[PDB]
């Protein structure tokens, strides 16, 4: 899909260097090799299987996200690099950062960034139960979107709720976020 | 709409009340369901079938159990009563329709035959203590991708489990696709008995 | 008490299969944290109990496992693959038989009703909240509400027998082991 | 009242503030304390002879107030404090118990983006998990009842063990001669701020 090309020749930065460039609200994107990742890639015809939102606590970099075999969580980006989901190894796939055009000239303690984070925090849960994981992965394969205030989210549905509730509009897969004319690539992580 | 031979085979089958069927059921009978759960629909879509689930009936005396892999749960054995009155701790009937069939080879075989003993042995040997979150995701993903179980692993789609049990007593199912419930329903040796009212 | 099982004959699992009868009482002395909490609060070597159910020649154990659920599974799991570990249950294992069911055949009405009640309580796993509640009740020594379907192992074994008339003298495995009508058969080698 | 320790009197006549008013007074690092009526809460209260069953660390994201904690039937999580007031663990109701705020003496004259506060938060974040499994919940509650601390470099934490790891890694030790909420409440450097109305 047209998000493919947009990231194909983006600069490759080492993780240590990128820390200083990342801003709260930046959009994390991944192309994973996990079975669930592959289902997302097939149904959406994309190289992108995951998305989430970056949140800086001081100098510390966290990723706020819905991970479909896990939950709506907030965790250190370092996990994707060094210990993905208790494997003690790097995420199996490639990793990218982008930034939304509207938030590029907005400081980390702006009103907008505050409300974006607020909404994400409000959706943090304590893991999905077995039933819900099954339901979420099934909706991906069926291409079906979710009920009004049902709280089970595909990664991109979660990124979408947060931006929705600050006005930025984008079913919805990671591809739709990557392909969006207002989403600007920053880097692939080496 | 968009469905196969298994479907017609069960379309005008006699409707029995659960209480009446109990006496007709025999260990090795094949349970079949057409569910409305998201995972049930994914199964129905990818396999182009009304059937989302299958399992093997086991009679302990007068009591009727169902041995099965339930993809959001585990490889378990539980009372058939659950599907009628209390499906997965919901206190309500399974959201879908229910059917019973019998394999031709086991129709003239008594419940303590050596075949039925081996069928039950294998099923018992695969019961687990639930699938972990990772495994449930992987199973449901395979369904959507139409990939069979490609390492020597113990994660089973409902029909895969039923198939392993029968495989290990010499009954093979035309598993052309991988194997979904449809291939069990559609199999020439599988005869319909009833829909449960 | 404890002593009742101390010098009981040690049988190999393969040999015991033929001796077991539906309704036999399974007993364990485990080294798991939850096992030890049961052993402490009840001052006993017994951490677990359950009811044996024979499907033809095959041997199942019907039980409430406090970090899992009210389930029925092959006894073979306790010997070879306890709770997806691919190893034997970390502890020792015993069989007893209740005096009343010794002269009663496997398809008697009593055995039928014992199995009926146990089947009626099988669930699809305990939720996280319920496990915590069960383990907390063990440590607090509190029994359960008559509505509540959350069971300490021994509370489950007790309900089954209660509904066929057999009463046991809150309730931990120790009370079942110690009961004058529960006779030891074997420790599993 | 005689079945209980020094931690208790320290919080008995503390001012009662409405939640809305306390938001402005709270600072990252402040210690949350609860006296719950849940079964697990009672086991904690008995074994530790305390009115306190829970503890956690407050973390401010701008004006929004979060609580970072290990909840023993759930996980090492970070969630809005508002949940304790309006929707505790999906019940849509307030936490069943009483709630308190305290502040450590060392952090009273330290601003919210200090280097210390940064490291406290770093450690907490590093321990956030995706829920405890059924096995671990059982193990944790068992340890509480057995009064045993965590032997290996093990990641299963009683609430106060979590609060203790975060403070330990910025130099603040709590008289842990195992550790329950009581030892945090009773600590001479922990000053009561308010009970939440
Ligand atoms: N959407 C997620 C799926 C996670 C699979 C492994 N936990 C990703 O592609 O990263
Ligand atoms: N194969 C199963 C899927 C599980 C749906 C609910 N747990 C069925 O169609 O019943
Ligand atoms: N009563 C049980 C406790 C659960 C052990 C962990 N699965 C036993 O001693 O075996
Ligand atoms: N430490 C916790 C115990 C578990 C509460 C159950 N939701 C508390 O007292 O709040
Ligand atoms: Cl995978
Ligand atoms: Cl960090
Ligand atoms: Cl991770
Ligand atoms: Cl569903
Ligand atoms: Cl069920
Ligand atoms: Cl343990
Ligand atoms: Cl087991
Ligand atoms: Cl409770
Ligand atoms: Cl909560």
């Amino acid at each position: 899909g047209m998000g493919t090309d947009k990231f194909n020749n983006i600069k490759i930065d080492k993780y240590e260097n990128l820390i200083n460039v990342l801003k709260t609200g930046d959009i994390f994107l991944c192309s994973g090799n996990y079975l669930v990742s592959k289902l997302i890639k097939k149904v959406s015809e994309s190289m992108f299987s995951h998305t989430g939102i970056i949140v800086k606590w001081g100098e510390h970099t966290l990723i706020m996200e819905s991970v479909e075999d896990d939950g709506v969580r907030i965790v250190p980006l370092e996990h994707y690099i060094k210990n993905y989901e208790n494997s003690n190894n790097r995420y199996n796939g490639s990793l990218f950062i982008a930034r939304h055009e509207l938030l590029q000239n907005v400081n980390d303690d702006s009103e907008m960034i505050r409300n974006l984070i607020k909404v994400g925090f409000s959706l943090l849960n304590s893991g999905y139960d077995k039933n819900e994981i099954a339901q979420i992965v099934a909706r991906i394969g069926l291409g079906i979107g979710r009920h009004e205030d049902n709280n089970e989210y595909i990664c991109s549905e979660f990124v979408n709720e947060c931006f929705k509730k600050i006005g930025v509009e984008f079913f919805i897969f990671p591809e739709h976020i990557a392909a969006d004319h207002h989403v600007l690539p920053i880097a692939q992580i080496e």
